């Protein structure tokens, strides 16, 4: 285990007003699925709270979409420790690239079936429908490809898993925004709080160096909370291994490059919120929720906090910082993501 240092998030903490009834809904379609093979597992998929994170990102959306989006993480949650994460196929490339292509597929065109399905394929179906189907024509394209990135990214994940290396640093973090799967996240977001970028904002390289940045950054927060469980390919053994430390001493080194990364985010955000239209405006409000919404719900959940519902945590929150850690305003020198910098 390791020891984390205090948080900088300038923004102030947001909730949905009506996260009790929202959660409800998803509890009601997590039973209705049964999207668990026992009371244990139904215990421990409500208890990572997937609805709250949304809720915290969505505070203003309607509570019956924010429930919609929320199916889609409480699914991931559910597949992640089955399939992804854990078992087999998550240390063999060669089934799990077959495996993970037909739940791309469903998430393309949900009648798409298949004589063997994993468990729970009946609810991504469900939560498939229920998101898109209200979707605007533009959503659901984007909805498609970047449910297709992420399935693509832990691919990527299983391979490195597969031959028991680590990847270089400038390796990780090109891919680690397609592993989160943080495009389809934003994309939810969109879908949620009714908001749709425009091409030419989509396709601008500043609006890509902002999602890509914050991205990471979002990433990297949920590497250093979810580092203890992962252990009981992490920013921090991938810095012990290039830099030769030890995984406490990559602790500064990772809120280095977070700080780094989220201080270029925000300096992009400045450049982009005075001529923003009300779409990316939404997007840009959205990050921000997104910020808080991972920290405020991340060290609460017991996905992160507790080995099991019901005991005591083993991580409490490390606290609020005041200033940044690193105020450096240089690009970062790993070539995959140096180009970020370029758009300022
Ligand atoms: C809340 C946000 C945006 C980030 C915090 C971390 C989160 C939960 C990112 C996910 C945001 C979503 C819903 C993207 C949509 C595609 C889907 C359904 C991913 C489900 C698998 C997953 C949880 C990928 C996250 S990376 P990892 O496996 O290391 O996560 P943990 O083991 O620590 O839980
Ligand atoms: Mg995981
Ligand atoms: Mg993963
Ligand atoms: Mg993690
Ligand atoms: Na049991």
């Amino acid at each position: 285990a390791i020891e984390l240092l205090p948080f900088h998030c300038p923004f102030a903490a947001a909730v949905n007003p009506r996260l009790a009834e929202i959660e409800k809904l998803c509890v009601d379609w997590i039973d209705e699925f049964r999207l668990y093979q026992d009371d244990a597992q139904r215990e421990r998929l409500i208890a990572t709270k997937a609805a709250e994170v949304y809720a915290r990102a969505l505070p203003n959306a309607a509570p019956e979409r924010v429930a919609d989006v929320a199916k889609w993480l409480y699914w991931g949650f559910a597949t992640d420790d089955m399939v992804y994460d854990n078992g087999p196929v998550s240390v063999r490339a060669a089934d799990f690239l077959p495996l993970i292509v037909q739940l791309a597929r469903i998430a393309d065109e949900p009648r798409s079936r298949f004589g063997f399905e994993i468990p729970y394929t009946d609810a991504l179906r469900d939560l498939t429908v229920a998101i898109t189907a209200p979707a605007t024509p533009g959503q659901r394209i984007e909805w498609r490809s970047t449910a297709r990135a992420w399935f693509f990214g832990m691919s990527w994940d299983v391979a490195y898993a597969e031959r028991g290396e680590i990847p270089s640093l400038n390796d990780y973090l090109m891919m680690r925004m397609h592993t989160g799967g943080l495009a389809s996240w934003a994309a939810t977001l969109g879908i949620a709080d009714g908001f749709e970028l425009s091409a030419r904002d989509a396709d601008s390289p500043a609006v890509r160096a902002l999602l890509e940045s914050w991205s990471t950054f979002a990433l990297i927060i949920n590497d250093l909370m979810s580092y203890a469980k992962e252990i009981e390919s992490n920013i921090i053994t991938v810095i012990a291994r290039e830099l030769s430390c030890s995984p406490q001493e990559a602790v500064p080194h990772a809120y280095s490059i977070l700080d780094r990364i989220s201080g270029l985010f925000l300096r992009l955000r400045a450049d982009l919120l005075p001529g923003a239209d009300q779409n990316l405006r939404a997007l840009i409000a959205g990050m921000e929720h997104t910020w808080r919404a991972i920290l405020d719900w991340g060290f609460t959940s017991a996905r992160y906090t507790r080995r099991d519902p019901g005991s005591e945590p083993y991580q409490v929150f490390p606290g609020w910082a005041e200033q940044p850690h690193d105020t450096s305003p240089d690009p970062l020198p790993y070539p995959a993501i140096a180009w970020w910098w370029e758009q300022v």
